[PDB]
């Protein structure tokens, strides 16, 4: 698989013609899994997933969706909420692609995305599993913004190579992990026009009228469905104290916490996150 022979574009309808690109891989496989990537500087499916997706892609038919104002997805410099604007912006392609109730893997922002979603259009959300998921979290200890919360914000200020090798020290326990081709790889990225308008519009559109949206840990008791929610000990950007509302309130919730592991977990923990995911999916 290479990011060439899994992406795919659709064009679906959010206030107009909004175009999404996403990975797709594992045809042919009975079930379908989304996943959705989270919102640093830079990120896309391909570059949080690209290794996951192979190991998935043996079990699940994959969709890797690149969320609007990432990766090579449409970079609108204004909208409403993002979650709920992302999660309109899924179900367009949902409805596309003749999807009906399908589980949703979600990092950070994406795991946000993906709640906002399954509450929004209940029927067709299956099981989640989350990763250090943003809106459905409060942090009942950490002050906000956290560490890693202002990492972002200060790069989409000062867009240089330093502030965003300090925002990804901050993804992640290994530190050795942050080399600097990542670096240099996700700088390349991250500092775009289209990027750096972006990221801009997301962080704002969290105080928008529409705020309450982004405040999903209010609204998760309504969440029928098995949640597994997956945390490294050691994530400085959604720590692991934000789990607890939502472990308390999901009826079917689960909770895995990795100790050695920051926000990456799908990476950090690459084997353990794909194994657990596969069987919480039933594969
Ligand atoms: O994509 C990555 O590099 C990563 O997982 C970062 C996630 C941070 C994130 O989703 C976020 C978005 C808005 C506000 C705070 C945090």
């Amino acid at each position: 698989l290479t990011f060439e022979s899994t992406s795919r574009f659709a064009e679906v309808d959010v206030d107009g013609p909004l175009k999404l690109h996403y990975h797709e891989a594992g045809v042919g496989n009975d079930q379908t899994v989304v996943l959705l990537h989270g919102g640093g500087p830079g990120a896309a499916s391909w570059t949080n997933f690209s290794r996951n997706i192979a190991v998935l892609a043996r079990h699940f038919h994959v969709l890797a969706v690149d969320q609007p104002g990432y990766g090579h997805s449409d970079k609108r410099a204004e909208h409403g909420q993002f979650n709920r604007y992302a999660a309109m912006a899924l179900k367009g392609l949902f409805d596309q692609l003749g999807l009906g109730r399908v589980p949703l893997v979600g990092n950070a922002l994406g795991g946000g995305t993906a709640v906002r979603f399954a509450l929004d259009y209940p029927a067709r959300a299956g099981r989640l599993v989350l990763m250090g998921p943003g809106g459905l979290s409060i942090n009942l200890f950490a002050p906000d913004p956290t560490e890693g919360v202002k990492r972002l914000s200060k790069f989409s200020v000062a867009p240089t190579r330093e502030n965003l090798e300090a925002f990804l020290r901050v993804m992640v326990y290994d530190k050795n992990l942050i080399t600097p081709e990542l670096v240099d790889q996700r700088f390349a990225l991250a500092s775009t026009p289209e990027s750096l308008t972006a990221t801009r519009a997301m962080g704002k559109s969290f105080a928008g009228a529409d705020f309450e949206a982004g405040m999903m840990w209010r609204e998760v008791y309504r969440l029928r469905q098995p949640v597994l929610l997956i945390w490294g000990r050691e994530d400085r950007v959604n720590p692991l104290d934000g789990a607890l509302v939502a472990l308390k309130t999901i009826p079917r919730a689960q909770l895995h916490v990795f100790g050695q592991c920051g926000h990456w977990v799908q990476v950090e923990k690459f084997d353990e996150f794909n194994k657990l995911t596969i069987e919480f999916l039933g594969g």
